[PDB]
């Protein structure tokens, strides 16, 4: 099997692991890659030294192609774009931001661009200014999510543009992973049960929460400042919204400094409770740790049998 | 082909027209029911003399069966009950509130028992208590909504029980119809899409805001005071907003504004037309929905369009063990 991705990118599934801020190290990304997938390291905020770092350890780990996510707003944005390129990073994506500013230094080094979009218009702009192919997210991943979901996102942002569509959001089988396909993705997203993955330095805290997760344990918070961001359940979320609740009613710095380094304080450190448990609708999926590979071809060849079984029914329609 | 739901049901294709208040009257349903899929009227808040005249209209159309969605928290619930059993209704879909209360009673009638559930843990009590399959509805749906979506709804749900889930909520073409399935849905129920057939008498007004709504022009109303709405954007909802943000500034708001506001709403933009000040409930695949097509155009649509898109992506993936 061969997808415009697969072909693009030159790998062996058509599957990326979300760049993701803290979980996605060298070493979770050089696991996926080794494997046939496209690993890609999460840049979040880190400074230069901090993502070479990870960069410096999956080229110690593979050979084979790796992502870089980049995040537009962060105050090292500029030193992160210098790196991929000095570095030789094959693919980069692109969180919320404008890509435009970056995009004929990357395609002048080479590097293959894939910005993340919420809406029909802006993969159109993407496509306009020239962007290789684009992620349409779904709002029930987790991390800073937008409004519309997968099955509508997707399906409208493939019908619309002639660049190929990943599928992100909700995917964590090959059930999931097949429904993307059917929505005109050529290549899907996942983050949430990565996280989970034996290669994966998330603290064990954190790999037990989206493991007892159920389906409705997750909620969006600071939905109101248009920040919206979708996590497990627990101390800092339920604290975050009886304050919302409370600002709704009528000073902005109770939340920032409940916010300062929530993410890391969770993936890093172990703490669930204080920290940000960043984690999709589908974490109810997710039961198992598994090594990066073992998630990969699950994803993969259970696609294919769901696949191959549906289209055995409805032979002759 | 067949699926758990077409044998159950006994119906040609594996869609419904979900049952939608208003909007889905005896003609649509009829519409629906004649072509082959399940046609379902929309009992809403409706009392019985209403709800029968959709019934008799019905079945003057079509002999094939047909459902009654029935809002378990109208006034009227116990009409509605009734009249479904007295006219001998093939399936009942059931939105708000716990159909417990009923259960026994449809099946005493031989009624076909199919609950809307927004959870797992709903899901699988409606099995328990007997239901026959559930309509696993996405965020997505137009009309009253819950929190999970389609893709992560659909797939929980059918991992969960062992009746037959149908996926609900984003779907207006082969392709969405095709990825339910992927899901491990065995029918697809689509209302959107359904609000623009010929048959449907839905006001031209409120059909063309449908048809020219982009992705983004959908909104979810009175999520503050935990009762969410998904409609196209307009005059109303930005009046519900603003209103909304308010009255949580005030120590003893005027609630009444609240009701006053969205007393006939869908009413008035449904029959009516107007599209300004009533509400005009949609999903968030509004935005793909583009065209005025018969009811059996869009049914056929759906399914043959999944079976093609199946089949091309069968013809990628062969091989792959
Ligand atoms: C812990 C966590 C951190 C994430 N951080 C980022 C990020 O920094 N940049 C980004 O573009 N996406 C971020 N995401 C989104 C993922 O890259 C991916 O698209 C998403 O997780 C897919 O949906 P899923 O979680 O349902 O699989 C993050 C997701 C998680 C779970
Ligand atoms: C105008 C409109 C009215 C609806 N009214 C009801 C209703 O009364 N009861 C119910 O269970 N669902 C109601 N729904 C939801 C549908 O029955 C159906 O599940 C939904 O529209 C499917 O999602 P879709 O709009 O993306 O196709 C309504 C939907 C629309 C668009
Ligand atoms: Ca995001
Ligand atoms: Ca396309
Ligand atoms: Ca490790
Ligand atoms: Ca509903
Ligand atoms: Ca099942
Ligand atoms: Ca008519």
């Amino acid at each position: 099997m061969k997808t415009r991705i697969t072909e693009l990118l030159k790998i062996d599934y058509p599957i990326f692991q979300g760049g993701m801020a803290w979980v996605a190290d060298g070493d979770l990304a050089g696991a996926v890659s080794k494997a046939g997938g496209l690993g890609i390291i999460g840049g979040g905020n880190a400074p230069k030294e901090v993502v070479k770092a990870n960069i410096d350890k999956i080229k110690s780990l593979t050979d084979k192609p790796f992502g870089v996510n980049i995040m537009l707003l962060s105050p090292f944005v500029e030193d992160i774009v210098d790196l991929v390129i000095e570095e030789g990073v094959k693919v980069v994506t692109t969180g919320a931001g404008n890509p435009s500013k970056y995009m004929e230094r990357f395609h002048e080094a080479g590097i293959i661009v894939i910005p993340v979009v919420p809406s029909v218009a802006l993969a159109k702009r993407m496509e306009k200014i020239g962007a290789d192919a684009v992620i349409a997210e779904g709002m029930e991943a987790g991390g800073h999510i937008g409004k519309l979901t997968t099955m509508t996102l997707v399906r409208q942002v493939a019908t619309a543009i002639s660049i190929p569509v990943i599928a992100a959001g909700g995917i964590a089988d090959g059930e999931g992973a097949a429904a993307g396909f059917m929505l005109g993705a050529e290549a899907v997203q996942v983050g949430t049960r990565f996280v989970v993955a034996k290669e994966s330095n998330a603290h064990p805290n954190y790999k037990e929460k989206i493991l007892k997760a159920r389906d409705i344990d997750t909620t969006i918070s600071a939905q109101h400042f248009g920040h919206a961001v979708r996590a497990i359940k627990n101390q800092l979320t339920r604290d975050f919204e009886l304050a919302e609740k409370d600002a709704f009613k009528q000073d902005l710095e109770i939340f920032e400094q409940m916010g300062a380094g929530a993410l890391a304080k969770a993936v890093v450190h172990g703490d669930v409770d204080g920290g940000s448990v960043m984690a999709g609708q589908i974490a109810g999926l997710v039961s198992k740790e598994e090594t990066a590979e073992e998630i990969l071809k699950d994803l993969y060849y259970g696609a294919a049998k769901k696949i191959q079984e549906e289209a055995s029914r409805w032979t002759g329609v």
